[PDB]
C-alpha cells in the first residue's frame, strides 16, 4: 500500500491538508463542501489501510484512487464540461488530462474579506474549517502553489488569528500580517509556476542547470559532488509537486531538509538557525537562506576551462558532467551573477566547444571565450543601471505607465488584462531591487523578470495571439528576457477602432480602493497605445494627465451619472483630437 506508506510519515493533519490542496488544485471550480466530503471519505479509506494493508484497494497507486475519487463529480459536464473526457481516461491517461486542464486565469469571483469582527469569530468557532477553507481558496487560485510550502503559509495564517484576535484593536493587529502574507505567496506562487513550466515545457536538465547554478551560488563550499546529489533531489521533489503527487513530494521534501542538516558542515555554515526549528519552519529557512561566504583562494577558471590541453577531451568523455562543473564553477564565485546569465554563459562556453574541438586546433579557437562573456554581462548590468535610474526618477506608478505603453508597442495583440498585471508586476522590480547594491542588483533584478515574463508566457499560452510571444516564450528558457527586450515595436500590427463597448464606464468606479483606480487608469492607457500604437510618448502623457481630471472631477460630482453621460462625449471630442 501507498496511501498507507504516505499516512505514516505525514500523519492525519498534513496527510489531510496535502489531499485537500491536491483535490483543490485539479477541481479549481467544484465548491469547498464537496472537496471535504471527498478528503474525508478518501482519509477514512486510508485508515483501514493502515491496519489491513490489503483492505479494499489499499494495493493501488494514489492516482487511481485520487482519480476516481474525483471523477464522482467531474463526470457532471454541465458543471465541469470538459473534465468528463478525462474520467473516460484510463491511468496514466486520465492523470495527464486532469493536469493539462489546470487554469492559471480561473474564472474565480474576487475573493474579499469579511470585517475583522468576522474572520476571528469563524476562526475561534470553528478552526480546523477556517484554515481548510483558506488553503482550498488559495490552492484553487493558483493550481501550482508548490504544497509543502503551502502548508507553511497555513500555519503562519493561523498564528496570525491566534494573536490578532486577542489584542486590543484586532483590526490593526491582523489586516497589516495578512497584507503581508498576500503578497508572499503571490511571489512564491509565481517563483513556482516557473520551477513547473521550466520542467514540464523544456525538460529537467533545463531545470537540473538552474539548479546547479543557484546552489552553487548559495552553497560555494560544498562540493560537485554534493551539489549534484542535491540537484538531484531538489529536481525529483519539484517534479513530483508539479506532476501533482503532493504526498510523495512533501514526503521527499521533508527527507532532503533532514539530510540538509545532518549534513550540515558539508554544505553551508548558515544553515544553523535552519535547522533548530519546526519542520515547516526549517525547509522554508532552508530554502531562502542567504549564500554563505565565497571559499578564499580560489584558482581562476581559465586555468582548467580555457587553457588547459585536455579541454576538448573532458569534454568528449562526460559532456554533461564536464559542463556541469563549469556552471559550478562559475556560479560559486560569482553571486552577483543573476542565474540567467549564469545558464547564458554556460550555452556560450557549450557552443564554442562544440564548433571547437572539431577543429584543425581547438585551443586556438576557444582560447578566447571569456572575451565573449563580457557583452552578455555588460548587457544586463547597463540595463539594469538604465532601468533603475528611470525608475528613481519617475517613482513606481508613473515607471509602470512606461512599462505599460512600451510593452503594448511590442506585442499589441496580448489581451489588455494581461498586459496591465504584467507590466505593473515589471515595475515592481524597481522598488524590489533598485536599492541594492550593484553586487546584488542583477541577480534580483534579472532572476524577477524571468518569474514575470513566465506568467505572459503561460497567460499566452492559453489563447495564443502573438507569435512573437511565442518565439520568445518556446525558443529558449535562458534567453527570454534577451528576447523580449529585442522586441521594439510591432510593424505589421493593424491599429484598432474605438470601441463604446472596448471600454464601459459606468460610475461604479468612484467606490473602488485607490490602486484599482490607477489599475482603471493603466487599463486606459492600454487601450489607448493599441487604437494609436505610433502615437508618442509625448502626446499619450499628456492625455493619462487629463484622464485623472476627469475622474478625480465627476466622482465628486453631484449630477446624476450623467456628467460620465455629458462629460464623457466631451473627453472623446478631445481624445479623437491627439
Ligand atoms: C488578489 C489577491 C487576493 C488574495 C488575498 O488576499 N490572499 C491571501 N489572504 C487572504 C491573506 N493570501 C494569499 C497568499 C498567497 C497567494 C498566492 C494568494 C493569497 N490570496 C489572494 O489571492
Ligand atoms: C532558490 C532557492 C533554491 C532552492 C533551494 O535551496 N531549495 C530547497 N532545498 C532544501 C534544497 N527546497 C525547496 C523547497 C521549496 C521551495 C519554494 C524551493 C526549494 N529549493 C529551491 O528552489
Amino acid at each position: 500500500s501507498e496511501v498507507a506508506h504516505r499516512f505514516k510519515d505525514l500523519g492525519e493533519e498534513n496527510f489531510k491538508a496535502l489531499v485537500l490542496i491536491a483535490f483543490a488544485q485539479y477541481l479549481q471550480q467544484c465548491p469547498f463542501e464537496d472537496h471535504v466530503k471527498l478528503v474525508n471519505e478518501v482519509t477514512e479509506f486510508a485508515k483501514t489501510c493502515v491496519a489491513d494493508e490489503s483492505a479494499e484497494n489499499c494495493d493501488k497507486s494514489l492516482h487511481t484512487l485520487f482519480g476516481d475519487k474525483l471523477c464522482t463529480v467531474a463526470t457532471l459536464r454541465e458543471t465541469y464540461g470538459e473534465m468528463a473526457d478525462c474520467c473516460a481516461k484510463q491511468e496514466p491517461e486520465r492523470n495527464e488530462c486532469f493536469l493539462q486542464h489546470k487554469d492559471d486565469n480561473p474564472n474565480l469571483p474576487r475573493l474579499v474579506r469579511p470585517e475583522v469582527d468576522v474572520m476571528c469569530t469563524a476562526f475561534h468557532d470553528n478552526e480546523e474549517t477556517f484554515l481548510k477553507k483558506y488553503l482550498y481558496e488559495i490552492a484553487r487560485r493558483h493550481p501550482y502553489f508548490y504544497a509543502p510550502e503551502l502548508l507553511f503559509f497555513a500555519k503562519r495564517y493561523k498564528a496570525a488569528f491566534t494573536e490578532c484576535c486577542q489584542a486590543a484593536d484586532k483590526a490593526a493587529c491582523l489586516l497589516p500580517k495578512l497584507d503581508e502574507l498576500r503578497d508572499e505567496g503571490k511571489a512564491s506562487s509565481a517563483k513556482q509556476r516557473l520551477k513547473c513550466a521550466s520542467l514540464q515545457k523544456f525538460g529537467e536538465r533545463a531545470f537540473k542547470a538552474w539548479a546547479v547554478a543557484r546552489l552553487s551560488q548559495r552553497f560555494p563550499k560544498a562540493e560537485f559532488a554534493e551539489v549534484s546529489k542535491l540537484v538531484t533531489d531538489l529536481t525529483k521533489v519539484h517534479t513530483e509537486c508539479c506532476h501533482g503527487d503532493l504526498l510523495e513530494c512533501a514526503d521527499d521534501r521533508a527527507d532532503l531538509a533532514k539530510y540538509i542538516c545532518e549534513n550540515q558542515d558539508s554544505i553551508s555554515s548558515k544553515l544553523k538557525e535552519c535547522c533548530e526549528k519546526p519542520l515547516l519552519e526549517k525547509s522554508h529557512c532552508i530554502a531562502e537562506v542567504e549564500n554563505d561566504e565565497m571559499p578564499a583562494d580560489l584558482p581562476s577558471l581559465a586555468a582548467d576551462f580555457v587553457e588547459s590541453k585536455d579541454v576538448c577531451k573532458n569534454y568528449a568523455e562526460a559532456k554533461d558532467v564536464f559542463l556541469g562543473m563549469f556552471l559550478y564553477e562559475y556560479a560559486r564565485r560569482h553571486p552577483d551573477y543573476s542565474v540567467v546569465l549564469l545558464l547564458r554563459l554556460a550555452k556560450t562556453y557549450e557552443t564554442t566547444l562544440e564548433k571547437c574541438c572539431a577543429a584543425a586546433d581547438p585551443h586556438e579557437c576557444y582560447a578566447k571565450v571569456f572575451d565573449e562573456f563580457k557583452p552578455l554581462v555588460e548587457e544586463p548590468q547597463n540595463l539594469i543601471k538604465q532601468n533603475c535610474e528611470l525608475f528613481e526618477q519617475l517613482g513606481e506608478y508613473k515607471f509602470q505607465n512606461a512599462l505599460l505603453v512600451r510593452y503594448t508597442k511590442k506585442v499589441p495583440q496580448v489581451s489588455t488584462p494581461t498586459l496591465v498585471e504584467v507590466s505593473r508586476n515589471l515595475g515592481k522590480v524597481g522598488s524590489k531591487c533598485c536599492k541594492h547594491p550593484e553586487a546584488k542588483r542583477m541577480p534580483c533584478a534579472e532572476d524577477y523578470l524571468s518569474v514575470v515574463l513566465n506568467q505572459l508566457c503561460v497567460l499566452h499560452e492559453k489563447t495564443p495571439v502573438s507569435d512573437r510571444v511565442t518565439k520568445c516564450c518556446t525558443e529558449s528558457l535562458v534567453n527570454r528576457r534577451p528576447c523580449f527586450s529585442a522586441l521594439e515595436v510591432d510593424e505589421t500590427y493593424v491599429p484598432k477602432e474605438f470601441n463604446a463597448e472596448t471600454f464601459t464606464f459606468h460610475a461604479d468606479i468612484c467606490t473602488l480602493s485607490e490602486k484599482e483606480r490607477q489599475i482603471k487608469k493603466q487599463t486606459a492607457l492600454v487601450e489607448l497605445v493599441k487604437h494609436k500604437p505610433k502615437a508618442t510618448k509625448e502626446q499619450l502623457k499628456a492625455v493619462m494627465d487629463d484622464f485623472a481630471a476627469f475622474v478625480e472631477k465627476c466622482c465628486k460630482a453631484d449630477d446624476k451619472e450623467t456628467c460620465f453621460a455629458e462629460e464623457g462625449k466631451k473627453l472623446v471630442a478631445a481624445s479623437q483630437a491627439a
